[PDB]
């Protein structure tokens, strides 16, 4: 059984005039994360820890803004892809675990939603995807909401 | 070869008039760390590790930051009811690794006592328990010394 | 069967004067990472991984000596002894490089091929993964450099 980990991270700014969109789960809130398409932190993460768990380097060489099939596609479209890709080089999913650090708002009330997302997408069982949620105790841009980050650890295995 | 693995993180804010509590050691020191419990911020990340592991949600879900009997909480309790809630589910725990990031003081003089304190509270041999320590270099609010970091990772098995 | 996880942090300020040295790879840049040796944040927080995961303690504990200037290459392939020694094999590494400048793109396969090398692992079991922080906090301003690491051992 050649099992493999990776570990994922990402952060983006929190401004008024977008969604706040974590998890592919909307979050009515008075402001949203800003990048490109939705700013998913969540999702970016753990597309990171699986492109790591399978040793197929980063979001960032996996999808452009050029890319014609990819420029359109929201971040659970991505993370659809990315586990097919994970898929072609041999890998098949075991298990997630993540944590999203924010002030605010309160995550707690969305945490299932998130994890019925990723698991769908991933074609597993919701026992195999955990999402935690944590504030910052008031330290450093976090602890001031000026952003949201999120982390995570994927655990794969070779066909 | 049901293996899963879960991630942690912590931090929490250095202030006058605490005890400063990690990995269950007590540490002489001008500040402590501020919490509703202990605020052991190494076990708490830990703790997350495991529940993480086991998909079983986090601390926050677990044990309520604004309840009474958990004010001042002895965060070794707490992960032992984690191990607890962790074999329950059907999980064995394989090994444990940690940061704790810290300006000061110096923590290495203590790393030992804290594997001693985490291999007994997981009934684990010594051998499977790490914890590690790093300062922030001077940066960010880690650097000024206004809190401690922990960062954990958990390698369990469906037993 | 005996697999055991291992988790890696580092960050060095960035400073001029200073080569910038990631994954063993010199990038051009007007600053530097500030340390004892190179200050190669990757390698280190992939390092803490290693010792991490065979629970041999930390990079701290290991070149507290005659390890006080060399270079963290060195400091890479001494630890892998040690994992070796204590009868752990490698299985995979995976890590990400948070900075805000310069592009790293480019230097990311050299920093592979570096630590596969030094780990004697072949390349698709060593990976780097490389993010900006969205122009926040210290590593947003270009203060420092982090790295994080992760890694999979097994005792033979
Ligand atoms: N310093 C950096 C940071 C990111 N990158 C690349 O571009 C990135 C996309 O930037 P962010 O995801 O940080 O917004 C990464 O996915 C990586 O592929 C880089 O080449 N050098
Ligand atoms: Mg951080
Ligand atoms: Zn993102
Ligand atoms: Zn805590
Ligand atoms: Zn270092």
């Amino acid at each position: 059984m050649d099992f493999r980990i990776g570990q994922g991270y990402d952060v983006h700014q929190l401004v008024p005039g977008r969604p706040l969109i974590i998890g592919g789960v909307t979050i009515p809130y008075e402001r949203g994360l800003l990048g490109h398409s939705d700013a998913d932190v969540l999702l970016h993460a753990i597309t990171d820890a699986l492109f790591g768990a399978a040793a197929l380097g980063d979001i960032g060489r996996h999808f452009s803004d050029t890319d014609p099939r990819f420029k359109g596609a929201d971040s659970r479209a991505l993370l659809r892809e990315c586990a097919s890709r994970v898929a072609q080089a041999g890998f098949a999913i075991r298990n997630v675990d993540s944590t999203i650090i924010a002030q605010a708002p309160k995550l707690a009330p969305h945490i299932d939603a998130m994890r019925a997302n990723i698991a769908a997408d991933l074609d597993l069982p919701l026992d195999r995807v955990n999402v935690k949620a944590k504030t910052n105790e008031k330290l450093g841009y976090l602890g001031r909401g000026e952003g949201i980050e999120a982390q995570a650890a994927a655990l794969v295995v070779r066909e």
